[PDB]
């Protein structure tokens, strides 16, 4: 599924991401945009051999099990394939564990480089939330 800008803002708001650990909704929509371009089916292989899955590109090294990331952890206790679904529940719930692990949204390389220090509120502007 490819989400529209506001459709995803509402999906994430409904799932309790708005101001989760102090990260406003704008931050989450911005990260989703530059990580996946709002496509739940996005996959990217890292150089180490792990793969990033879905709308927030959760890494198979730490967070999910894809059966081919050797010696890796599964800290969200989920099949990586559960993060490609048009239902963003697994991605959101696992995202909540990632952002709580001490480094906040600095976990997301695209957020840190393209969303941090910008007017993220613009990513929800004109949405009925
Ligand atoms: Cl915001
Ligand atoms: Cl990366
Ligand atoms: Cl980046």
């Amino acid at each position: 599924k490819v989400f529209g800008r506001c459709e995803l803002a509402a999906a994430m708001k409904r799932h309790g991401l708005d101001n989760y650990r102090g990260y406003s909704l704008g931050n989450w929509v911005c990260a989703a945009k530059f990580e996946s371009n709002f496509n739940t089916q996005a996959t990217n292989r890292n150089t180490d051999g792990s793969t990033d899955y879905g709308i927030l590109q959760i890494n198979s090294r730490w967070w999910c099990n894809d059966g081919r990331t050797p010696g890796s952890r599964n800290l969200c206790n989920i099949p990586c394939s559960a993060l490609l679904s048009s239902d963003i529940t697994a991605s959101v719930n696992c995202a909540k564990k990632i952002v709580s692990d001490g480094n906040g949204m600095n976990a997301w390389v695209a957020w840190r480089n393209r969303c941090k220090g910008t007017d993220v509120q613009a990513w929800i502007r004109g949405c009925r939330l």
